[PDB]
């Protein structure tokens, strides 16, 4: 069977600013870089940044809702979000429709999120405040 | 500090075929569904399918290299690839890297991959045969 996410690969238009964003600003661990990419980890996540001449810097109104959320503790969430805000990181969403989340953009407009809580916790919250038509299995 | 990938959210144009693809074809566990989305799990991965009228069914030549790889064992790889082939699922790339990989498209053109092997395995291979310009940290 399939057992989870092996890796996330993001196409990037400029490798150095993207490496700096994920490593310096978001605090991910940089393991290797080469002329056309980089490998980082975020806990158990394997992140690949791949230099792609096809990647465009995409405003959030032009892309769909596909997005990548990273886990952060309740204790660290607000100060990390505020630090991104103070650093000028662009946002893409404000309404918290799926719990405690901060929605921000990477240098190419990849839609990112800081989120506090697991799937189990989200399902429990949804039982009390369900999305319209929601059914649980 | 970020501790991992919290969830992956894919924008989908039609919820029913996307649920069928991820749950029935790919074998992921469906935990909940509502009028505009679904929550599934695949090992530790929390996957959200979000119904989005802005999602275009996107040919692979028209999207960048951003992609999502799922883990599978070497022993299970060939039969899973054959399942996708029997189902007529399109391939967007041939494998030319270390570790088995099958590159396939979801119903909306999201670029997916089955991959065998960890970041540690990839780094070990790269240390022996570094990519052009490769530096390790
Ligand atoms: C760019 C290449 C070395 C790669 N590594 O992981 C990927 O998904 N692509
Ligand atoms: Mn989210
Ligand atoms: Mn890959």
């Amino acid at each position: 069977m399939l057992s989870g996410l092996n890796h996330l690969t993001l196409a990037v238009s400029q490798l150095a600013p993207s490496v700096a964003f994920y490593q310096q600003l978001l605090g991910m661990t940089l393991h290797a870089r080469w002329d056309s990419g980089a490998y980082l980890s975020c806990g158990d996540l394997w992140l690949c940044l791949s230099l792609d001449p096809q990647r465009r810097v995409t405003p959030p109104e032009e892309s769909d809702y596909t997005h990548y959320a990273f886990s952060i503790s309740e204790a660290d969430f607000a100060s990390f979000a505020a630090r991104l805000e103070a650093a000028g990181v662009a946002v893409w969403k404000l309404n918290r429709s799926e719990g405690a989340s901060h929605y921000f953009l990477d240098p190419d407009g990849h839609k990112l999120e800081l989120h506090v809580g697991s799937l189990a916790q989200r399902l429990a919250a949804c039982r009390e405040q369900p999305y319209k038509g929601m059914v649980f299995f």
